[PDB]
């Protein structure tokens, strides 16, 4: 039997770990799925390629509203996906070899659980394919795994989900979305724009409910508007139709399709890797750890979507990077780790139009009981939002009246993802709303105006 | 003869200094030409909404490139130019009729020049309709008006400008743009982009010289190849064939054209002011102001093109709200003045790629003997760049390797005028490259990683 330093379980966000210092002793990868994680091969890379190549569909389709007459001769989606994953397959085969060619580190391809703690206090691990070896040192980057409703699987109907929604051979012609998340949101505007007609089936009454309701509200009413939202309905069974799916609803409706797309959330891969018999705590399907990333058995950390509260990769390699640096310290010395910092965590939605927030939400800040003042800014009353004729764009901020500085910050409309960025700057280093606004320049008449006059409308 | 207690040449970002604090005295308003300044009616607003449709045709034009194949029909010109100047001209009426209509203010509707300063200490003011009256405090917001080369002017050839350009009936087959200046360049992607063939004719080796040089080197290389670049060559005589124009140049040859296009500066309108027959000092073309924005007459003020080193309105806006302040001041109380801040000027150039710039450039640096390290950071290393196939994109920091503070930023790619916004505010509020890159949470996989991937590089 084997004996290593250190053992790794994924090579997501965990493979970012392995540096230079653990040169001189041994470790164990293991990856039962594709090497590179779930971020790099059917995760937030892939679908944001998707995403842009659908955006300039959606370009020459409203031309017209600026004086171009343009239209769309063919849609090559075969093109589409040997260009994507002909760059994202390799990257996993090239990020692969150069752990197995290492002789300090070994890799294991199937599934690993963990076994009995040993004698010694070192932690015995086991694969699927028969292996068994002790590690000094652990770390759990299982990440998460999509959850489908029980009523989708007793139907037995065949169903894709974001892991294999992308390499379909043949773009349908009416594809229907089960879930209102951020999977849901942006694959709905990845084929309506390439052509395809979307419908959405919802349990609740909002589309990214998750977000600050004014932009939900506004977000659903335009949704609404260009794909076909079932709202308070809920699949209940279904059958196989040819190549395509019809699906019974929740109030007896039936809907014929050509492919069914999954988005009802994710859940942690925690629940299978026999941790609390190894002395790792698991609540809820996650495991718990501390502000140093520690879990409750000794010298095993964990990062990622299997133990934080946000599944997002920016926060995942922030995790990734204090399990880094704490793993080199001892176990007690406490106050010479770093602390994992989740105070200002920033998300995206890449649909049309694009969500991107961070903070609060005024119903949040309501119900902490803060004084604040709220503006919301439209793109339209902005020099850039005039060449793009803009009539939906806006941008909502939330400050505590008391000190001035910002509390939340909600972005619907263009560039979303990019101009909440020196939002997010202000409310990480401490900046009031009224030093941003007027303390720095802005270029005129460039798109970051309308978080400038955002500030200023701050009343 | 007529009194007033304040009197403002130009309607340009001078427009934006009565506000109801001048609600109780008399005011004379001054605009010899269209009402609403150069930068509403004939200059940014006018010019970046050109700029998005011509961005539009580009992304049809070059839509094989991510899977889709589509092609322009028709560029219908005539409907582009009554759709933007249909926004813009009936503010300039609106605008001008706020003003006339209240009757604490009279508006002069020609160009008005300085008379002798009265015996009582007021200024007199005299327009060539025949009007003579007098005001106490004189605000200078003349701006500035296009050059034309003196052998273009020799040769008298039709011409055309940055401020009658925009309004061409239809759109030419070849045009000559005279000029490697910032609207030269801006103009040259607007038509290149709806179809038309554009050739330069610069007497220098640099498009946008005045810009860093690895900037100048790489976007000067880009647009050769995609507009016909005549670099150290000059316009020395002409005349008219047909329609169009056929221009010598220094080197023997004759180019034809359907149209030209002269954007070789802009001087400031000071020297029809007869501003130093009143006691205005005028250096250059220009109206010496200090750090209040206070000539060298008392009581009188200027603010924007007429005197600014910086020849934006995003600058001229920021002298404006100093001269609103410092006009209530006491003119010897310079301690309860307010203080024009030049500290990161930036400036963008909306062209293919976009452009964008605040602080010094590397060879700025040096010459300051500063320690600086400088990273040049590719958009196709970065998630976001993959999805754009991006090949060019690059976005240039420079910090003093001592402080760890930014000195100067560089970007010259997609939304380029976005991404510096981060950029603006780390260095207007002092805060070093570590913290900028480290201290705040970036959105994965948005386009401002290239900017934490930059900042992370600067080894
Ligand atoms: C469609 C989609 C789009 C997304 N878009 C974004 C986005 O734009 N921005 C963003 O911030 N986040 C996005 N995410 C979320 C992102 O994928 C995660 O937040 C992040 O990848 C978490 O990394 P991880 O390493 O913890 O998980 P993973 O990358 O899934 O790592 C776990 C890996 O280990 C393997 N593994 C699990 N258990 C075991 C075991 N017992 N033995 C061996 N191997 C095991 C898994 O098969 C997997 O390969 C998206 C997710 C999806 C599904
Ligand atoms: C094509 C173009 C594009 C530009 N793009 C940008 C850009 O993207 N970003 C940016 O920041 N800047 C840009 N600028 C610069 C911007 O327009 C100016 O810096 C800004 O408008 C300065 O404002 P101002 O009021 O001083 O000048 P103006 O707005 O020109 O004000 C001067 C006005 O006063 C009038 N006037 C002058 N003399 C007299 C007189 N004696 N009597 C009466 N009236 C008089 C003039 O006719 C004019 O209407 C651009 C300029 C041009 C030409
Ligand atoms: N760009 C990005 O940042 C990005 C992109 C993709 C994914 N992600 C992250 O990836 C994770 C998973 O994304 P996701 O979209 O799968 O989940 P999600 O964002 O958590 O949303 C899932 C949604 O599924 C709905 N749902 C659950 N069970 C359902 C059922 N039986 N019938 C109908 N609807 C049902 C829920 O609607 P109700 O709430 O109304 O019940 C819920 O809001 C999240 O952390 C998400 O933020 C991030
Ligand atoms: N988005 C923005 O921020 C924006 C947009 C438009 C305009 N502006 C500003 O508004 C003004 C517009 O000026 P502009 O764009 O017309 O020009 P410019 O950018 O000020 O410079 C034009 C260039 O033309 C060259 N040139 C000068 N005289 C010439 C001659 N006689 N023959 C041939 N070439 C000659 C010079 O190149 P060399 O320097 O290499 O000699 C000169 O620098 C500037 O202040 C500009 O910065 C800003």
């Amino acid at each position: 039997m084997e004996t290593y330093d250190i053992a790794i379980i994924g090579t997501g966000s965990g493979n970012s770990i392995l540096d230079e210092r653990y040169a001189s002793k041994r470790a164990a990868i293991c990856e039962q799925g594709t090497f590179g994680g779930t971020c790099l091969n059917v995760g937030c890379i892939p679908t944001k390629m998707f995403v842009y190549a659908a955006e300039v569909a959606k370009t020459i389709r409203g031309a017209s509203r600026y004086g171009i007459d343009a239209h769309i001769d063919r849609v090559r989606w075969d093109d589409v996906v040997s260009r994507v994953f002909g760059r994202i397959d390799p990257i996993a085969l090239s990020g692969e070899d150069y752990r197995r060619c290492a002789p300090n580190i070994d890799v294991y391809r199937t599934h690993t659980r963990f076994g009995p703690v040993q004698a010694d206090g070192r932690y015995l691990l086991r694969t699927d394919a028969g292996e068994e070896f002790t590690a000094e040192q652990v770390v759990i980057a299982a990440g998460s795994r999509p959850v489908i409703p029980p009523a989708i699987l007793a139907s037995g109907v065949d169903y894709h989900t974001s892991d294999t929604v992308m390499r379909i051979a043949e773009l349908p012609e009416h594809i229907v979305i089960v879930g209102s998340g951020f999977i849901a949101a942006e694959f709905a505007h990845v084929f309506s724009a390439l052509g395809v007609r979307v419908t959405l089936v919802i349990r609740g009454s909002c589309l990214l409910r998750h977000c600050d309701d004014t932009i939900c509200e506004r977000f659903t009413r335009i949704a609404s508007t260009k794909w076909e939202l079932r709202t308070h309905r809920n699949v209940v069974d279904g059958q196989q139709r040819g190549s395509g799916v019809a699906l019974r609803l929740d109030d007896g409706c039936t809907i014929n399709a050509d492919l069914l797309l999954v988005a009802t959330g994710r859940v942690s891969n925690a629940d299978l890797l026999d941790a609390e018999q190894a002395g790792v705590d698991v609540e809820d399907g996650r495991v718990i750890v501390d502000e140093y990333q520690r879990t409750s058995a000794r010298g095993v950390f964990a990062l990622g979507d299997v133990s934080s509260p946000y599944l997002l990769k920016h926060v995942a390699n922030h995790e990734a990077r204090v399990v880094q640096h704490n793993l080199l310290c001892d176990w007690e010395d406490t106050q010479s780790m770093i602390v994992t910092d989740h105070r200002y965590v920033p998300a995206a939605v890449f649909t049309d139009p694009q969500i991107a927030a961070v903070g609060l939400t005024e119903n949040q800040a309501v119900a902490k009981g803060l004084d604040i003042s709220v503006k919301i800014q439209d793109y339209g009353d902005v020099a850039y939002g005039w060449a793009m004729e803009d009539t939906s764009g806006i941008v909502k901020l939330i400050t505590e009246r008391g000190s001035g500085r910002l509390l939340g910050a909600h972005i619907m409309g263009y560039q979303a993802s990019s101009l909440i960025q020196p939002l997010i700057q202000a409310m990480s280093f401490g900046l009031t709303a009224a030093e941003m606004a007027r303390g720095q320049y802005w270029i005129h008449p460039a798109l970051p105006e309308v978080v400038e006059n955002a500030l200023l409308g701050l009343r």
